[PDB]
């Protein structure tokens, strides 16, 4: 029957769905609306975890707050860390610390499937020829949305984009772009930075303050206020994620092109 596994977030379940199909039944620990960096599974989360065959972690830390409780709700559910053999990039704040947000990445995710398809195969052998075919699919998808995230970003004059939280490292390396995030986890002290940032923004003309779903967007307001910029919202965790990327790409470029 369809085989429990675990994920730690929406997009994860994507993933899975992608690989999966209707062999897989998905379950997420975070819900979009809420900061994974600050979240606490609840107890019947915890319980629920004794039916889950495997887990899929993000990797590079990401889980650490729960970790340990997840091998005590279940010490036999595999854990599946999707992004192992891929060089991570260091955490804006602190340069000895790595960045987790690879799942925006869509190279990278090809990466990260193929380890959950290698991993779904080997519990469920029977349907091995199923896996790697949704795989095969899926890694095609993704060269296809990379190639057109790369056309809609690529000619824009602008490559430097305002954001609350950063979380789009691995998606603005890809693509050659660089963000700014007014959210800090370890950095300078400098009360003033976000002034810095206003005046830097001022100069380069930034038209754009991309605030993060799951956090307020009070400071991004005032910061756009001040920089005579607009505000919108992304959304990292949208579970729509392939639309979602281009969706995001899409008001990058409106927001980094000559403008009117
Ligand atoms: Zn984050």
């Amino acid at each position: 029957d369809a085989m429990d596994i675990t994920v730690s977030i929406p997009p994860q379940q994507y993933f899975l769905e992608k690989i999966g199909g209707d062999l897989v039944r998905v379950s997420v620990l975070v819900p979009g609306n809420n900061d994974p960096h600050t979240y606490e599974p609840k107890p019947q989360q915890l319980a629920a975890l004794s039916e889950a065959e495997a887990y899929v972690l993000i990797g590079l830390g990401f889980e650490q707050p729960w970790l340990e409780k997840l091998k005590a709700a279940n010490a036999n559910m595999k854990l599946i860390d999707s992004a192992q053999g891929i060089t991570p990039l260091e955490m804006p704040g602190r340069l000895m610390v790595a960045d987790p947000h690879i799942w925006l990445s869509p190279t990278l995710v090809k990466r990260q499937a193929t380890t959950i398809a290698k991993e779904l195969a080997e519990l469920d052998p029977d349907n091995r020829d199923q896996y790697e075919a949704n795989l095969a699919a899926f890694l095609a998808e993704l060269e296809r949305l990379n190639q057109e995230l790369g056309q809609i970003l690529q000619p824009l004059p602008q490559r430097k984009f305002i954001v609350f939280h950063p979380s789009w490292a691995y998606f603005a390396r890809d693509y050659n772009l660089v963000q700014i995030p007014i959210e800090v986890e370890g950095q300078e002290p400098s009360a003033q930075e976000l002034k810095q940032l206003i005046d830097t923004a001022k100069e380069n003309n930034l038209t754009m303050v991309f605030g993060e779903t799951q956090f307020s967007t009070k400071s991004s307001e005032a910061i756009a206020a001040e920089i005579g910029a607009g505000v919108e919202l992304l959304d990292p965790l949208a579970a729509d994620w392939s639309s979602n990327l281009k969706a995001v790409a899409q008001k990058i470029a409106n927001a980094n092109s000559a403008q009117p």
